[PDB]
């Protein structure tokens, strides 16, 4: 009857593949800015570059504790509200649907549910009954691990993070209290980590006919009621992943290039030994977190809190059905995956710190010695151009005897450090002999160049203490 018209009507729905779900964020064009600022202990080089991030994915992350709309097999509009992950459901009258669940220990036939009139309470009711039986049958006498998924990203802008984690991330992100300002100023580095623990997945298998999803009751072709066209078409929820998920902000004041490594070591089981750079970074890291799966909670504190956050809910048991943490949609017409294409431009701030240092000289040789020590001071002008300003030790070329000592302060902007040391041999037609000569000397924390011995046999030590 009218459903035979629905089959071919939906099959006649002509809509643009991959394009109707495409959205793009804010835009900006390539502009070079590179500055160098002398902080009292470090020279800091900040480099900003236009970057783009694009994602194309099937999974939609759930941020709402109470679903109301995100039950499996729900039909949602393909609309502005869908892209922004705040969908609008069209509810009138639904036909029965079969579902499947991937729990281990379930005999094949028992993995299938048959729901009469699909709704939130309906489907969740079925699933919860099934689970109640499964926890006693299998769950409490077996050790079943949840499936674990990590995603992570360095934070630069809220739009970037929206593209990464979903268009409805902003509320959660606001709860994480992300200091984008300090990332832009080069004073902080921030990583966002999404951790998902999947207990089970309720999925809908292939739909033979597009009409099978419907009874025959009311407004069958008249379903053009409110905006259901080849321009504003329908989707159904192909699957919903249930479990627990955590959004984790790791925010450090370190300017080090070992931040990501330390964060990675932290997320894993690795315990970090003291007096390490990792240990210092993690000491200076603030942790914020949003836990889901009676609602979403905001916890805060130090790095040690991460372990627990990750271990909790690792084994699926009763006392919690888990909440929908993800869902995946497929178009009515065919097996078509509904992939969401998002992209945005963002400003990437890169920071490089150059530790200040000291060059110490000790002369205890039985000879006249001369030093020739030169370097460049690095600056960036207002056009971001590299400028090198030549500098020299003020006692260059002067005759020095034992026991001479000095300390030469070298800020982090020092480049092209050259040290040459020679001694007067007292020999006719070989008046000078080079004791030491190096160029491009690394600006370590503490370098001590000592010379001793005699005119004939001068000796030298180049001692590096970079701690």
């Amino acid at each position: 009857m009218a459903n035979k018209a629905v089959n071919d009507f939906i099959l006649a729905m002509n809509y643009d593949k991959k394009k109707l779900l495409t959205h793009q964020g804010e835009s900006i064009e390539n502009r070079f800015i590179k500055e160098g600022n002398q902080l009292p202990d470090e020279f800091v080089v900040i480099e900003r570059k236009k970057r783009s991030l694009s994602t194309n994915t099937s999974d939609i992350s759930v941020t709402a504790t109470n679903d109301s709309r995100l039950y499996p097999g729900a039909l949602l509009v393909v609309d502005e509200t869908l892209l922004e992950n705040n969908p609008t459901l069209l509810a009138v009258d639904r036909a029965p649907m079969t579902y499947s669940i991937d729990l281990p220990g379930l005999a094949s036939s028992d993995s299938f549910l048959q729901v009469e009139d699909p709704s939130n309470s309906s489907v969740r009711g079925a699933v919860n009954d099934l689970l109640a039986k499964w926890h006693q049958d299998y769950g409490q006498v077996n050790n079943v691990p949840a499936r674990m998924q990590y995603e992570k990203i360095t934070a630069h802008s809220m739009e970037q993070l929206k593209v990464k984690f979903g268009s409805d991330f902003e509320k959660t992100g606001n709860s994480l209290d992300i200091d984008f300002n300090s990332v832009h100023s080069g004073e902080k580095q921030i990583q966002i980590v999404n951790f998902k623990q999947i207990y089970y997945t309720v999925s809908v298998d292939a739909v033979k006919n597009p009409g099978d999803v419907f009874q025959d009751t009311v407004t069958v072709e008249d379903l053009k009621q409110r905006g259901i066209s080849a321009e504003r078409p329908l989707v159904y929820i192909s699957s919903v992943a249930y479990g627990r998920q955590v959004y984790l902000k790791l925010e450090t004041t370190s300017k080090s290039d070992e931040v990501e490594a330390a964060f990675e070591a932290l997320i894993k089981g690795v315990k970090v030994a003291p007096q390490t750079e990792w240990k210092q970074i993690l000491d200076n890291t603030e942790v914020k977190a949003v836990i889901l799966g009676s609602g979403a909670r905001v916890v805060t504190g130090k790095v040690d809190m991460v372990e627990d956050l990750i271990q909790e809910g690792s084994r699926f048991t009763a006392d919690h059905p888990g909440l929908p943490i993800s869902y995946t949609t497929s178009f009515l017409r065919d097996n078509v995956v509904a992939t969401f294409q998002n992209s945005t431009d963002y400003v990437e701030t890169k920071v490089t710190a150059y530790r200040n240092g000291d060059l110490l000289l000790d002369h205890s040789g039985a000879y006249v010695a001369q030093y020739y020590i030169t370097w460049d001071e690095l600056s960036y002008n207002h056009q971001g151009k590299e400028v090198l300003t030549p500098k020299a030790w003020d006692r260059n070329g002067q005759d020095l005897t034992a026991h001479f000592t000095t300390s030469i302060p070298l800020k982090g902007n020092v480049r092209n450090l050259s040290v040459k040391i020679r001694e007067a041999t007292g020999l006719a037609w070989e008046w000078w002999r080079t004791v030491y000569e190096k160029t491009d000397l690394p600006l370590v924390r503490k370098r001590t160049i000592s010379i001793w011995g005699t005119t004939l046999y001068p000796q030298v030590e180049d001692k590096v203490e970079n701690d």
